[PDB]
């Protein structure tokens, strides 16, 4: 129950902390007032994404009522809903994308006087060794060297952060989906890349050195070395929040077992049912939290 | 007049071709049709910066008709949009190295399979600038990394790779003349800095994490201009490596919001960064008008 602290002395020297991608100022809203509250941070991808995960836990939680407004200028790159200690945030595609919603987002913590917060990103991954529609409770965020490390330039010098996510988080989380027992759950480490078409070893970009042996070959010294899924946001994530020392979790289902190469053969309503898990997950932790 | 190529020999042995974030498929599009006459590709971040470009050079090349519409042509993620007018296609590829990747690779393999020919890729954006006025264009000659070396590092297989970013000189100065043909705005060749991050990357003073001061960050950026650098931004290194790869003809032109060194404030009016915001693309649209000349 800790209030969220900041890395950058100068936030607290500033007479006016603008968050440009949000429209938001200390100068003109009221952080504590608007955010106070919050408990929860559930992020993701898409503002659609989003938007529905803020809704379908309005109703789950006994909030929803027979709307949900961003927060956000529709013209800025992020969206943002909340329902009661519950705020949900887009972050965009890529590692770029996703960090400045950070940097944004716990200023905002920071200036509401948070406490005790949680946040989880949510959202779909490729999977290796496991059926499709398996969701995994990221245990380490991991480089495509299977390190537990994201590197940044800060001028120009490398700074490397741990990106280990909260132990007691994904046993928890582990916990709340046994009590579903609605779709398989395994805690593994998740492979985040920079890039889509090489750096996940896919064969159908425009440029490729590499065969589909090759790319058997690296999927399985992943699976080796503690590896069930792939994505694109996870490692700057686990970083920064372990920077801010805020306990945070990354919850993504499963779309294809990439050892069966990449075609994704299961069928709309399948697929339909796939996404819905990681934000069923969720649901579940912040009701069990709130009971 | 040479055929876009690709480096992937897989591409060619597909019954279907699908691209997966435009949402086009070989199967269901005939690329030819919709693009086999394209000789110019301009690239930017927004759909928005994007489609006044289309619109912009329309006029210019005298194909616009009043008041006709130049729609999006991309039928998936609304991160990238996609236009076009007689030989010019414009598409945006959002924000940051990732993005614009995939952008890429499936820009590539489109140019491929409409079978262009002949074919100029030029990036247009905004950027900060070290040294110059603000409202001052940038081609860039090298992109480079946050240490000031013209290469892009990519992870494949485990395994580090590196590729060269030097942007093609004779169009360096091609456009260097057409900027002076204008004689609108101050325009310099000059490197570029890509950077993958925002506040930590550029060493901004006002992210969430911050471990140094403005005495740290502007003696980074004096040493940036030292090394031929005049402006940053998030996305000239990739764009210069894949096209490279490729062996395709590229330029990046960007204009600068503000001459980062006085500190990061913009001061500049609403009035004026309209302005700069259509330098780019003014440069760019006489390039374009010239060639076809």
């Amino acid at each position: 129950n800790d209030l969220v602290q900041l890395c950058n002395p100068h936030i607290a020297a500033m007479k006016e902390d603008i968050l440009y991608h949000f429209s938001l100022s200390t100068s003109t809203h009221d952080f504590p007032a608007m955010f106070g509250d919050v408990k929860f941070v559930c992020v993701g991808g898409s503002p659609s994404r989003m938007k529905a995960f803020i809704k379908y836990v309005a109703m789950e939680l006994g909030f929803a009522h027979p709307d949900y407004p961003n927060i956000c200028e529709g013209t800025d790159r992020y969206a943002m809903f909340k329902v009661g200690p519950v705020l949900s945030v887009s972050h965009g595609m890529g590692v770029p994308s996703i960090a400045i919603m950070l940097h944004e987002l716990i200023k905002l913590l920071y200036h509401a006087h948070c406490s005790g917060v949680t946040l989880i990103r949510i959202g779909t991954s490729g999977g290796i060794g496991l059926e499709p529609g398996s969701v995994v409770i990221t245990r380490q965020a991991v480089d495509p060297c299977f390190k537990p490390e994201f590197e940044q330039i800060v001028l120009g010098k490398r700074e490397v952060r741990n990106t280990d996510l909260d132990e007691q988080l994904v046993q928890e989380l582990a916990r709340c989906s046994a009590e579903l027992g609605e779709f398989p759950t395994v805690v593994g480490n998740t492979m985040c890349t920079l890039d889509f078409y090489e750096g996940q070893g896919r064969l159908d970009g425009a440029l490729c050195s590499y065969t589909e042996k090759d790319k058997q070959d690296y999927l399985r010294a992943a699976y080796a070395a503690g590896i069930r899924n792939i994505e694109m946001e996870a490692s700057v994530f686990a970083a920064m929040c372990n920077a801010c020392g805020l306990r945070a979790a990354v919850v993504c289902v499963t779309l294809l077992n990439r050892l069966e190469g990449d075609q994704i053969s299961s069928p709309h309503d399948v697929l339909a049912e796939y996404q819905q898990r990681p934000q069923r997950l969720v649901g579940q932790f912040i009701k069990k939290r709130l009971m």
